[PDB]
């Protein structure tokens, strides 16, 4: 159950992902990283994991990580692996798994009007299949216009950048 | 005896939270995080547990926390999960539990600009289980604070609690403070 | 290792002295500093009881394992203590005498040329006594009468049953241990 | 997960590339600074050989317990690397592909408006193959041009065989990267 | 053979003891506390170690801390317990254990002509023996006359203070 | 195979020792401790390891630490135990080992007074085992230095070692540097 998803016909394993930024915070002397507490869901099908909710009776079912297959994001410019406490893990009847984690990291993106800070993510590869990674924009955001002390948001989204992918979640700031 | 308690009915799992704030320190040097020390109170019904206080020779039963469901509560906005000790779990006769731990985190709720009063805030939530639906509610009798000092240069005007929705359910306790 | 049963119907009594060796490293904000000290808890276990008579030893020593132990934690502390076990001793009629070494950073922040500072204690609560927390004003002292740089103490004493308490279920029992300190 | 025995009498040839994502933090005595990049290793190993037409598959993927890996120590550094592998592949020849993200602090000091900093990497010797360190300039590369905070990268480039060489048995092989900066 | 030795007939369990100093450093910015860096001499008799030398054909035996009995010591006025390394246990055909550990640990003895700093030790009780610390002052020295930066060493020597005991071990300093 | 090696004879046990210094660095604000970064070289014969390179078709072994028996080396005026990392045990056919680590350290040897220069100290012991007697010795040609640089501020002069007694033997390796 804790190897990947088995191959679906005409899908790759696609995984969607979101960072919804709760707090950006602690720019170090050198304006050359800071910290982000932020949440991170990531979305994809696992058909081991569907049921019928009619028979079954029920719409949604909760595992706890150990007890499934869940993709390994590493972000690349951060100083250590992020620090993450898995929030919520729920299946639904067709085996899309929603995974939600609250997660805290040093982001090492060097500040230079307005400029972009990236976060890059990537996932690790795994033989059986190939792992896309994708951004869904319902689930990217943030809490508030405020970057920190001295700076606002101006947006923050994610591109698709160069099966595989890095995904690049851009945070643009300007001068306050 | 680990999984979520079974519903009386198709009453959702009404826990009860309270934060009581003990000490509240070292604002950082941007003022964005400060360390809080408190406890917090869970309260919530597991049927399981009840028991007859003339039969069972006790009126109030003691469990350690590997020995029965507790919700999993997660603090939003902190630098890393809080660090706690237990101090107490008790059951009442209806299986009533209390819980009762004390607790250690960053929080990170910046202060602001041309007011002298703001609102800081620790928000919570916790973590679903498929066989129920679990609601965090506020216990007032156990929401209080040591003192009328946030930390030096701060006063505090008051503590309380409100349930907002989730940002895409959850306690937003609201410290409002205000300069010396 | 449960809780000593009753001699009878008293609750478990568990006297406790602070024994201060060094009160140091008071933070910039002055609100936090550490203090170096022994804790000293002593109750009553008669499963532990012995004849000295018949056994030829007047005291036994116990490992912290072998044995039960009040779980006390010291509320306004940063982290729980560091604790180190020097002594547990048990006396014929099976009164425990335990000894630790602690290290903690205590959050009671400095104001007023005369202030208190506080370290709370609370003991975790058993189902099967009622657990009350005493002071033993013997077992309560300091190595000396300087606080740390720039303040004196004056007093260092227990308040047994405060009416600080917070919530009536670490209504197990509260201790409010009293620092009394002046700028030199 | 012992060596990968020769396709006749070939040394083992190690490839290796670094690419710099971020350097940063330099001290207070520009005598370090932490560098955050990928390290890339390549080597063949023909047990892990395959027929990708019967196979079906073209790349296999492998976990770092389940394979001989080559031990690479960076020498001026703080502490051994802390290191988080990304990727191990595998194509149909035998050739590994190792890919891992790494941390560390780098000791290179600073001195003079232009200088060279290094990075030195050795390899654990084995006793059934001989190992040889060398640079895959394809794999060498960073995010951008500048250093950090006061300081552009004109380049970073890797020396092989380098006769920095301390000692004769660290002489399983040496690899000198070098960041040659310029004051901004 | 890792319980206390069994009494002897007419001597307790006393333990020799002796610190030899390496380095004091690092006195903090209050001159509260300070770190030291030295050897700590421990000696004992435990006669389930006594051998023949003659019949044995060896004059000392060496153990590892795992295999024999150790006293606990500690020390009462420091941040935290010790950080030890054990150099030496070398046992003599009488059964004299002679222990050798280097340590490192931040002494709690706040600076106030010249004055007297101190470090305490104390030896974890056992049931079957009485315990006792004693000095061997062959055992008690210092590398030299410079305590750190600013202040020399008088003297460095130990009293036995208020069976059982406790260490003072007396560091005498003057400004330079 | 993991205790001492036995002797051909009645000869002790020599340890030959170097240290390569690859930097130091990081000088504390009195000027007390230090950085080390290095590589130590011990070398030792151990003949029940000799072997034929013609029968055995190999003309150096490999070893890894747990393996064999190593000597115990302790740095005295350190902070705290090094950290070490070993790099490379090879052992040849007459059963000479030859380890080779990289450590890190913080060295306790406190610079000066009216003098523009001094020699700084870096104290080995080995631990004694009971069947040999172990005696460090010192090996010139492992012994050197990356550079002329000590660190900001200073010069190396030069890098040897010498034995002396123990304060009740010991290499004390010597670092003379001067002002620049
Ligand atoms: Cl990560
Ligand atoms: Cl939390
Ligand atoms: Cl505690
Ligand atoms: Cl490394
Ligand atoms: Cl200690
Ligand atoms: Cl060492
Ligand atoms: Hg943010
Ligand atoms: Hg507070
Ligand atoms: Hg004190
Ligand atoms: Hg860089
Ligand atoms: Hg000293
Ligand atoms: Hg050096
Ligand atoms: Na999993
Ligand atoms: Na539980
Ligand atoms: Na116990
Ligand atoms: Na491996
Ligand atoms: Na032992
Ligand atoms: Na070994």
């Amino acid at each position: 159950m804790v190897s990947p998803p088995p191959p679906i016909a005409d899908e790759p394993l696609t995984v969607n992902t979101g960072i919804y930024l709760i707090e950006c915070y602690s720019l170090d002397d050198k304006a050359e990283t800071f910290k982000v507490n932020a949440f991170l869901s990531l979305s994809w099908k696992d058909r081991r994991l569907a049921f019928d909710p009619v028979r079954s009776g029920v719409r949604v079912k909760t595992y706890e990580p150990e007890a499934i297959w869940i993709p390994e994001i590493r972000f690349v410019n951060v100083e250590n692996a992020r620090d993450a406490d898995v929030v919520d893990i729920s299946v639904s009847p067709d085996g899309t798994v929603q995974y939600l984690e609250r997660f805290s990291a040093r982001v090492l993106s060097p500040l230079d009007d307005s400029q972009t800070l990236h976060i890059y993510l990537i996932v690790r590869s795994v033989d059986t299949r190939n792992i896309v990674l994708a951004v869904d924009l319902e689930k990217v955001g943030k809490n508030d216009d405020v970057f920190l002390t001295g700076w606002d948001i101006e947006s923050f989204t994610a591109v698709v950048k160069p099966l595989e992918s890095k995904l690049d979640y851009q945070l643009r700031i300007s001068r306050q």
